[PDB]
DNA sequence: GGTCAGAAAATCGGTTGTGGTCAGCTGCTGCCACCGGTTAACCTC
């Protein structure tokens, strides 16, 4: 997750909240992870690690918060 | 060459009445913000 979390520098936010949001995209996508799948666990917790750092950067992102939506249309 | 009495003001105050108008109230009308499922785009088991 360190290795996922590296490619956000200089959004907003320093490593280290990235890093934490990491961890808790972790502890999301081990609760939400099947055995029978027969899938690596890493290629599973990439959509989950990624979709919390971006949701996280979305919310942190500004000194006044923008809803997501705008933010998406800001983005585009 | 007086003398109550009536008619008719105005004046404060009810009244009725009624008409309307608007504050608001509130169930449809319809649009608008997350939420996530899916669908064609990138890296090579």
């Amino acid at each position: 997750v360190v290795s996922l979390a590296k490619r956000y520098t200089g959004r907003g936010m320093a490593f280290l909240d990235l890093i934490q949001e990491g961890n808790l995209g972790l502890i999301r996508a081990v609760e939400k992870f099947d055995y029978t799948k027969g899938y690596k666990f890493s290629t599973y917790a990439t959509w989950w690690i990624r979709q919390a750092i971006t949701r996280a950067m979305a919310d942190q992102a500004r000194t006044i918060r923008i809803p997501v939506h705008m933010v998406e249309v800001i983005n585009k």
